[PDB]
This record gives structure tokens, C-alpha cells and sequence, in this order.
């Protein structure tokens, strides 16, 4: 019934990236984390306005079982108060295009999710392709971005941390106090 404030963005890895998860951290972020916890009212601000939100770091052992505990009734108002997600992994191992039918039906309507890839063998071409087939697929901003790193393509667009930071920038924080 009630639509809690949406300020909650979910950062989260499986275990062997965690040391990358807490570099992407302090470098979008500049949060000195140590692992995982709840680090709340973070600022993040632009040109334009200014948002308080909590940062909820998690890791797992294996993607899908993490998932499907996210998925459940009792995980539901946890799933409605998420801005976004972002899943910092090697796509080519734990493949989370498989998971992210299921886990987009379960996810609130506006929640963004980043898939960023650590894996430096997959070319731009191979993560255009997935976007191709996600970023019109539902309401949410779905997107899948390496992370080593170019910070543009050929046309102008963002890529890398950049295009993350452009998406969080862009997003609608849903039921938040946003001051100018």
C-alpha cells in the first residue's frame, strides 16, 4: 500500500570480487567501507540536486542463491524501497543475464540495475549486445558496463564509472526529498 521512500541502492558482489566492489566503492562513492554493511545517508549530489540515500553492501557465495532469497514474499518491502542495484561481477563466469527475467519481474517497476563487468577479455561489442537485448526490456534502467578504463564510445555516449554516475544522476528518486 504505503510506497516507502526509494532511497536504498544495493551494492553487491560475488565473493572473489570483493576487493574490486570496495575499490568501485571509494571511487563512485568515496566510501572507505571494510566489507559488508549499512552505511546510511550518503549524499549524492550534481549540478542540479541533491538526495540523501543508504548504501546496503552485500556479498554471496553464488549469485543465484542470492537471488532467489531476494526474490521471496519476506525480501518485498526490501525490493520497494531500492533506487537501484548494482551487481559487480565477471559476467562471463556467473552469467547474470540468466537470473535477470526473474529477478526484473520481482524488482520494484523503478529500480535501476548496473551489471559491471570486471572481466578485461569482454570487448565492448559483446556488452553492446546485451544492452541491445535489456535496456528497453522493462520499465527499469537495465544496463551492462565494463569497469577496468574509456569513459566514452564512438558517438558521444558515457561509459565506464562515467555512464554509471550518469544513470544514478538521471534516475527518479521515488518518494525522496530532493533540495536544489
Amino acid at each position: 500500500v504505503l510506497q516507502y521512500p526509494q532511497n536504498k541502492i544495493l551494492v553487491l558482489s560475488d565473493h572473489p570480487h570483493n576487493f574490486l566492489k570496495t575499490q568501485f566503492l571509494q571511487d563512485l562513492f568515496h566510501c572507505s567501507s571494510t566489507g559488508i554493511s549499512i552505511v546510511k545517508d550518503q549524499t549524492w549530489e550534481n549540478r542540479y540536486y541533491k538526495v540523501h540515500f543508504d548504501l546496503y553492501i552485500d556479498s554471496c557465495k553464488d549469485i543465484p542463491v542470492w537471488v532467489e532469497e531476494f526474490i521471496t514474499p519476506e525480501c518485498e518491502p526490501l525490493r520497494n524501497v531500492m533506487a537501484g542495484i548494482i551487481l559487480i561481477t565477471d559476467i562471463r563466469q556467473t552469467k547474470p543475464q540468466e537470473l535477470l527475467h526473474q529477478f526484473m519481474i520481482a524488482a520494484h517497476r523503478n529500480t535501476f540495475v548496473v551489471l559491471v563487468n570486471v572481466n578485461e577479455e569482454v570487448e565492448q561489442d559483446e556488452i553492446d549486445e546485451l544492452n541491445e537485448i535489456w535496456s528497453n526490456a522493462f520499465t527499469n534502467v537495465i544496463e551492462f558496463v565494463n569497469w577496468k578504463t574509456v569513459n566514452h564510445n564512438d558517438y558521444g555516449e558515457k561509459l565506464g564509472l562515467d555512464r554509471i554516475q550518469e544513470i544514478i544522476d538521471t534516475h527518479d528518486w521515488l518518494n525522496c526529498e530532493v533540495q536544489p
